[PDB]
């Protein structure tokens, strides 16, 4: 169980409104985290309040976990600090259409 | 007394200007916190300085505890960092009408 | 000497350009602090760079201690982090006219 | 192996879209870091979302590591906090044309 | 060698483009620091990207050490965190004309 700070980036767009921060099955048993850093914008981003949420469970119920909200007219960027995500965790777009570049650091363990 | 980091979100709008971050009575005896993260906006938000306050007591007097202030024209979002709220705690809107999406992390203990 | 985290708010306006964060004389002997959090705006705030300063002494000389600066046209809010004020400490408005809502946390000791 | 906090600055422009934060070969064996601080803009900066990325490897694949994004119309500056870069590391401009002044602190060891 | 947290402020303007954070000769032998906090603006500030740099030496060469950059049109204020300056250290204005109010905390030792 040795550390690697493998940086990570993903895209939430119209045809990728839902995405998964995922670790392979043989590696899920180890301590894996995601230090979330920053979100940028693409060309097709709608000029409205794009909202990025975390999707996990609620004791058997569906849940959206608010993470970020932006709009290129006044807020092209948002600063979220202090979130460590343990895979698997779903990214979802509550509002807007994307694309949004979500960048963080996959802290992974490898044998 | 085991930890759960149950994420949480609430809505402060015209008919919900006052809301309560509350833990059930059988669970109040344990160490419960609320890591406050972020606030977003809804459709009916008035374009003025919405102000979100904490309501607790003042040695027998009513109190508003300033937490956030925003306005979608120039400040659609506000970044509040370092606030842990122990339930029960009231959310109140000092100015504006809402809606405002208040998101944080209910750190709860369960037996 | 037991702690209380008594939250606090004050108003710096035209007729209250100078204000005092003060602890009663029987309680000055204890460790008292002020975790400064946030500043909001009132109705009569002039649309120019309001500046909030701390007033203490300079080995026998008067001093203004820069703390915050804002203007509702582009900066309705300012984020000051890391300031603990030991009472008595004066709030002064170097520029502008107010009103400004200064909110923080009086960490007080009581017997 | 003694520390020096040698401050550092570089320019990413049209003819310098790729740059290298590099330490000399005789000094690579020591613990070298780069506390990244701030990015400013030049005269020829295009008024669009300039994006600065880190270039390293992906287990044999090319990678861009999102670091900053700005645009002088609304975001002339970006605040990136918490990044320590161990040389050699490539700076690349994913979008835009520059120039961009990237400033940080080369924490270097010398014999 | 006893501590004093003597707060400090200085002005970088057209006729004061260069300034010195200095400690008296009889006191230079002690551990002296400057926790840099904040920069505000004056009346004669040009509406362009004012840049504040630190001036020290480069193994016999002149150096400018980027610290802050602002412009009252979109960035009337800049938030620089984590800089402790040991006197003597020169403040210089790389771009712009000032005035700029630089405020921090001279952590000084006195016998």
């Amino acid at each position: 169980e040795k550390p690697v700070s493998l940086i990570w980036g993903c895209e939430l767009n119209e045809q990728n409104k839902t995405f998964e921060f995922k670790v392979e099955d043989d590696e899920e048993k180890c301590e894996h985290q995601l230090a979330l850093r920053t979100v940028c914008l693409g060309d097709k981003a709608k000029d409205e309040f794009h909202i990025v949420e975390i999707v996990t469970q609620e004791e058997g119920a569906e849940k959206s976990v608010p993470i970020a909200t932006l709009k290129p007219s006044i807020l092209p960027m948002a600063t979220m600090v202090g979130i460590e995500l343990t895979p698997p965790v779903t990214f979802r777009l509550k509002a807007g259409s994307g694309p949004l570049y979500i960048s963080g650091q996959h802290v992974a363990m490898e044998e």
